[PDB]
């Protein structure tokens, strides 16, 4: 932009470059994302109306030039640093639930207005000093696959709210176990990864799954491992609730509204992050 000093590249995604920027006459620093379609600009508008405090307010968007810019509020840091600046120690189990907690009450809220995330990674969750937690850089209708869920994996056409939640299970297990769940590095490796640790899939808990796009006979049969070995410092309810998150038939998959009265929440409370900036 020419109205912008770029402070410096934060951030890359599969359509464009988010920066730090200061708005030369305001003054205000923001996040510019830098994209080089009558569906897109109107899926566009819906998501500046979208107004939730875990959700990233889109505050402005320019069409100049063939080129694209999204102007957001800005936020100090993103969930995959902090993880990875807590990895020795690991995030407290009362901020995990908070962040937990936080999210699910964004996608709760996307999710009634009837729009979907697509793409949820710890790069674009992010937190500010106060303990807040938010989403970011919506997906519109070396890539990361890690939190892809598993009917996007098998070529469903047709994506749901479901692939939101699993996506969020797996940060979960994540922020917990200081580990990623399902590190895939191909499409077919993350199926088979997911496999491995769930079981391969069949008409019995996934009825409809031998007949989706991408799913061959060949696929190699994997029994379902233990469930407390996956994510071993999490409690009962916390496991309890992951597993709902990571159904693989994305009709039996918990949704984040019913998610958010699990037993788990009982006791959230909201802690404020030891950030370093
Ligand atoms: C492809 O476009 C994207 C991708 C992901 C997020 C956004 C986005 O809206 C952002 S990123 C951001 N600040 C920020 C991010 C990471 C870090 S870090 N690495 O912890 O030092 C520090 C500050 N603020 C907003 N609003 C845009």
């Amino acid at each position: 932009m020419e109205n912008f000093q770029k402070v410096e590249k934060i951030g890359e995604g599969t359509y464009g470059v988010v920066y730090k920027a200061r708005n030369k006459l305001t003054g205000e620093v923001v996040a510019l994302k830098k994209i080089r379609p009558s569906t897109a600009i109107r899926e566009i508008s819906l998501l500046k109306e979208l107004n939730h405090p875990n959700i990233v307010k889109l505050l402005d968007v320019i069409h100049t030039e063939n080129k694209l810019y999204l102007v957001f509020e800005f936020l100090h840091q993103d969930l995959k640093k902090f993880m990875d600046a807590s990895a020795l120690t690991g995030i407290p189990l009362p901020l995990i639930k908070s962040y937990l907690f936080q999210l699910l009450q964004g996608l709760a809220f996307c999710h009634s207005h009837r729009v979907l995330h697509r793409d949820l990674k710890p790069q674009n969750l992010l937190i500010n000093t106060e303990g807040a937690i938010k989403l970011a850089d919506f997906g519109l209708a070396v890539v990361t696959l890690w939190y892809r869920a598993p009917e996007i994996l098998l070529g469903c056409k047709y994506y749901s709210t479901a692939v939101d939640i699993w996506s969020l299970g797996c940060i979960f297990a994540e922020m917990v176990t200081r580990r990623a769940l399902f590190p895939g590095d191909s499409e077919i490796d993350q199926l088979f990864r997911i496999f491995r640790t769930l079981g391969t899939p069949d008409e019995v808990v996934w009825p409809g799954v031998t007949s989706m796009p991408d799913y061959k006979p060949s696929f190699p049969k994997w029994a379902r491992q233990d469930f407390s070995k996956v994510v071993p410092p999490l409690d009962e309810d916390g496991r309890s609730l992951l597993s709902q998150m990571l159904h693989y038939d994305p009709n039996k998959r918990i949704s984040a509204k019913a998610a958010l009265a699990h037993p788990f929440f009982q006791d959230v409370t909201k802690p404020v992050p030891h950030l370093r900036l």
